[PDB]
């Protein structure tokens, strides 16, 4: 067990090993943020103390599953996790838990906002969301939350998914005219049927259009005028699709409107690279079943310059069979307290 020194930062208690130093806070519901130096990795790393990790049944099993998820994640374009630890000397007194990672800087937002892009610029920044996807979903998990913010990028265009989806969105968080809810699948932003991994390649899909053009794809005022962009864009539902619609309330909704043919992409994004085109109306379909996936996009002629058969790898099994088990906060408290005293770090 390493030394533990503890300070007062900002109103608030760290207690933390020796070799992390020289913190400062860097932001505040699920937990707050310091930057350090970590002097056993020479590596300058974000340190998260978790807020009332054991509040509630709802939020120890939020807690533990954040922790199964970073612990699993080992690949270059995934955010991983370099430490975790608690000053706890045993079970009985375990309460605070701690996560460490790189400190990451700028986001896609930065870069869409601030430079130039290259069409070469596009395909590598889009190459690695996929390369990133194919693994995540490789292990069956849905990211749910893919955006600009939360993706970093760095002086040489490498690029990170992080701030994976915990199910932690709120109906407040996604009302109106914000960016938390401009890059969801129209099935899942309004309850359609049951959502699968093919909600993140819509997301990817508006994220390449905004890359494209510089501007946001779908910027509505609230739910209904989103869809109303949407359905503009990619045409109204055929009979097909509306019978995978679970709502027959939803289905009456559709129904109501005038129907529209999907839209010449050609017109839409003026001068871009016809390939570039031909991908997004893969992306971009209205029924989840026939998008285009991860690794059949990682093939397509858009990415030629970049795409490696053999440099593109897939995830170890993932095991979620939790979220269907019913625990007691004690007992997800102490399947916590075991992933954090079982952690090896990277080499
Ligand atoms: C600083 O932000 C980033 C973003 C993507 C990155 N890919 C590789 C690195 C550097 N690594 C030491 C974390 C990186 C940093
Ligand atoms: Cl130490
Ligand atoms: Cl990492
Ligand atoms: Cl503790
Ligand atoms: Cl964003
Ligand atoms: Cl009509
Ligand atoms: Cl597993
Ligand atoms: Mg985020």
């Amino acid at each position: 067990r390493p030394t533990f020194y503890r300070q007062e930062l900002n109103k608030t208690i760290w207690e933390v090993p020796e070799r992390y130093q020289n913190l400062s806070p860097v932001g505040s519901a699920y937990g707050s943020v310091c930057a350090a130096f970590d002097t056993k990795t020479g590596h300058r790393v974000a340190v998260k103390k978790l807020s009332r990790p054991f509040q509630s049944i709802i939020h120890a099993k939020r807690t533990y599953r954040e922790l199964r998820l970073l612990k699993h994640m080992k690949h270059e374009n995934v955010i991983g996790l370099l430490d975790v630890f608690t000053p706890a000397r045993s079970l009985e007194e375990f309460n605070d838990v701690y996560l460490v990672t790189h400190l990451m800087g700028a986001d896609l937002n930065n870069i869409v906002k601030c430079q130039k892009l290259t069409d070469d610029h596009v395909q590598f920044l889009i190459y690695q969301i996929l390369r990133g996807l194919k693994y995540i979903h490789s292990a069956d998990i849905i990211h749910r939350d893919l955006k600009p913010s939360n993706l970093a990028v760095n002086e040489d265009c490498e690029l990170k998914i992080l701030d994976f989806g915990l199910a932690r969105h709120t109906d407040d968080e996604m009302t109106g005219y914000v960016a938390t809810r401009w890059y969801r699948a129209p099935e899942i932003m309004l309850n359609w049927m049951h959502y699968n991994q093919t909600v993140d390649i819509w997301s990817v899909g508006c994220i390449m259009a905004e890359l494209l053009t510089g501007r946001t794809l779908f910027p509505g005022t609230d739910h209904i005028d989103q869809l109303k962009l949407i359905l503009r864009l990619v045409g109204t539902p055929g009979a097909e699709l509306l019978k995978k619609i679970s709502s027959e309330s939803a289905r009456n909704y559709i129904q109501s409107l005038a129907q529209m043919p999907k839209m010449n992409f050609a017109n839409v994004f003026i001068g871009a690279n016809p390939l570039a085109v031909d991908l997004l109306e893969k992306m971009l379909v209205l029924d989840s079943d026939k998008r285009i996936t991860a690794a059949q996009a990682l093939a397509h002629a858009y990415f030629a310059q970049y795409h490696d058969p053999d440099d593109e790898p897939v995830a170890d099994p993932y095991d979620q069979s939790f979220e269907s088990r019913d625990l007691l906060i004690d007992e997800w408290k102490s399947l916590t307290y075991d992933e954090v005293i079982s952690f090896v770090p990277p080499p």
